[PDB]
């Protein structure tokens, strides 16, 4: 089979990680945070998505995935999708930054996905370092051309989310795409494209997220090129 290997950062919604890759018929595989190179070395694996989790990611003793099986996903080409702490957890792994969010979010959201021609959808740019305007705001970061390829067969620009975090990425890892932001979240969503790597700081797991089955159809099949 082609797996998929989720790894659990302790979310209560992680079992629905497992339901939404089902109800799109593919093959998982659940390890946890500590998950050892030996126990996954010989696997068929086509992707890893890491889960959410309550605990901060910054703070001693939370969980965190072994540098050694991190890098292991990289040199062998492997995309990983990053959900709520998973996605911080790629930023710690990648010299980004993340701190307690001046405003925490909960509950339904709207997240406006990001590309060079549609920044002016975003009509709160004064909500970060009071900026001028969009323009001037995202100035500091980099943005596609393109649509994100999660984020592909998206009707609008605007998706429902579900939020749950009380920290943020504030510093975008290395040569990271910002693909994603909230009134609440600048950094809402992140992409890498020479390894493959995709953030979201909320979870397409909850059913409240009304594009999180067509997400984890597009990392499954169009970027892990799983088949069924």
């Amino acid at each position: 089979y082609d797996k998929i290997l989720v790894l659990n950062f302790g979310s209560q919604y992680f079992h629905l990680i497992v339901k939404r890759l089902n109800n799109i018929k593919i093959f998982s595989e659940t390890k946890d945070y500590g998950v050892e190179l030996k126990d996954i070395k010989d696997m068929n694996i086509k992707g890893v998505i890491l889960s959410g989790g309550p605990y901060s990611v910054t703070e001693a003793g939370s969980p965190h995935l072994k540098k050694e099986v991190f890098e292991y996903f990289l040199e062998k080409k492997i995309p990983i999708f990053g959900i709520c702490y998973g996605m911080q957890e790629i930023a710690v792994q990648m010299n980004g930054e993340v701190k307690k969010s001046k405003t925490s979010e909960y509950g339904c959201t709207d997240v406006n996905i990001l590309r060079n021609d549609n920044i002016n959808n975003i009509t709160y740019c004064r909500n970060f370092g009071d900026s001028s305007s969009a323009m001037d705001l995202y100035s500091n970061y980099k943005l596609m051309n393109e649509t994100c390829c999660l984020f592909e067969n998206i009707k609008s620009d605007i998706t429902t989310v579900w939020m749950n975090h009380n920290d943020e990425v504030t510093k975008i890892p290395e040569n990271f795409y910002l693909v994603s932001s909230s009134e609440n979240c600048l950094i809402c969503s992140i992409y890498n494209k020479e390894y493959n790597i995709y953030g979201v700081q909320y979870h397409p797991e909850v059913y409240e997220s009304l594009d999180g089955e067509l997400m984890f159809y597009n990392f499954a099949y169009n970027i892990c090129k799983c088949k069924k």
